[PDB]
């Protein structure tokens, strides 16, 4: 069974650390992004999410509340286990920026991908 | 100040309730989707997320762990307040399906929008 | 049968004209966005796309080459007709910005929706 | 200057062939996807798009009209040139399925990425 607990890195070099997954599938953790709109401001930021519990290759989602900007990212994906037991998270994300008013909403959401593997 | 705690409906007819937002911006709630891949299976599903606390029109994200499928959705957006104090959540979402192995990952993520308004 | 040829407006106030659709489903047209990163620079921009021909409610895609920035948008969606013969294009888009090198690629793609109705 | 003319493969193994880019940046080509909802049906399919012309690392978009389904995909991205002259297309895509009526629109759009490099 793939659990999100542990430390992961992604293809951009970001690191996240996920704590214990509870019996509902909820987890917390931290996220250190390698990149940002203003990378001189980056600080470690909290995440909160839910994975499925029964599945060996669960889907999941989490939210990162950036501690250094007004933005928020959500990630969703699936944990896959290889025939050799190696785990990969395949994800996609939406990065929501804060805009001044509803007339600017159209420009507020970026999209992308990230592949994660275990640090150790 | 635009608040997330309370009862919301979206443009598809789905409803959600969001409980008290704590000092870290974290919240839980319950989501009733009006639509699904298999709508005869729909059950109430928990959500867990984080909003920004200081901002009057905060960005936020949350995860919905569907209790009736192997899928997961994440929503991100911003809470706007107009001149008369009417709130709207402008959101975008990613809906992740479970696929059998990594070679099917390409097809696993749907995207869309939802505009939420306060029930009553 | 839902036709794309003609003049459309979307929920942001943008307008487009689409010319005759050929036997292969290919079409050209002109797009006037109501919004931009630098709205003082907006000029009319060409579009080029393909729809399905046989379907009464065809899917389609088109590219807009912005004539006033280095960005490009793609739209995809479906043309629906209701009981009274009213057409709507339900679309989603990706807006690609130019970045300096591949290390900035992660931030280069915005996503959103647009609903179009026929002008007159 | 990166021109999209030539043959490319992506990370899923798909192949596309792009013909001459005209002075407006328009191009046609063909796309042989490695994967599909029903891979037993895959046939070579046409594409039509636009790239920017002046830029050495242009943004672009194109539409693929699948010749074996009612779906359409759009891709947008940028062509990057390395310090060694090697070219990569970084893209993201929206895959629009045909649904029966507007009430199913919410489930009709998949999203993903693709990285392309030159065949030869
Ligand atoms: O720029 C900000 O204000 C917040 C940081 C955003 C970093 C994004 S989240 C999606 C992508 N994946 C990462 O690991 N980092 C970037
Ligand atoms: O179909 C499933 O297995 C889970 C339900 C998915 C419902 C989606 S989430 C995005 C969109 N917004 C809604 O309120 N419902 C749909
Ligand atoms: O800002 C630019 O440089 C180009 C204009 C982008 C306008 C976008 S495309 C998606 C959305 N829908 C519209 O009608 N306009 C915006
Ligand atoms: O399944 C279909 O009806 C049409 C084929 C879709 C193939 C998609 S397009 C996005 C992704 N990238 C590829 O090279 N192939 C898949």
């Amino acid at each position: 069974k793939c659990s999100l607990t542990g430390k992961w890195t992604n293809n951009l070099g970001s690191i996240m650390t996920i704590r214990a997954v509870n019996s509902r599938g909820e987890f917390t953790g931290t996220y250190l992004t390698a990149v940002a709109d203003n990378p001189g401001n980056i600080t470690l930021s909290p995440l909160l999410g839910i994975q499925h519990k029964r599945a060996s290759q669960p889907t999941f989602g989490f939210t990162v509340h950036w501690n250094f900007s007004e933005s928020t990212t959500v990630f969703t994906g699936q944990c896959f286990i290889d025939r050799n037991g190696k785990e990969v998270l395949k994800t996609m994300w939406l990065l929501r920026s804060s805009v001044n008013d509803i007339s600017y909403d159209w420009k507020a959401t970026r999209v992308g991908y990230n592949n994660f593997t275990r640090l150790s």
